[PDB]
Order: C-alpha cells, then sequence, then structure tokens
C-alpha cells in the first residue's frame, strides 16, 4: 500500500500483529483486503488495526 490514512481515534495494540496509533497520526495503508482489520506503517512501525479507526485520505 502507498496511500494515506488518518487516525479518528488513538488505538493500543492489543496483540502481536497490531500496532498502536494516536488520533491525527497519518498512517501508510499496506493492506485493506480485510473488512475489518488494515494493516498500516505508523512511524517505522507496522501492524494492523481496525478499520473502521482510520479514514482514507483519498
Amino acid at each position: 500500500g502507498k496511500e494515506l490514512v488518518l487516525a479518528l481515534y488513538d488505538y493500543q495494540e492489543k496483540s502481536p500483529r497490531e500496532v498502536t496509533m494516536k488520533k491525527g497520526d497519518i498512517l501508510t495503508l499496506l493492506n485493506s483486503t480485510n473488512k475489518d482489520w488494515w494493516k498500516v506503517e505508523v512511524a517505522d512501525r507496522q501492524g494492523f488495526v481496525p478499520a473502521a479507526y482510520v479514514k482514507k485520505l483519498d
């Protein structure tokens, strides 16, 4: 993924495959094939966060 999304809420990772984000963060959308969990890159960290908690910038 190369597109960006905006974190709508803070989100602390709850499992090994998740990643933490803060509201306002601009993340790189890595994979949105799953309806519920999108893989994103926050700073230099990658992982899944709830899809509904981020908003595509496009």
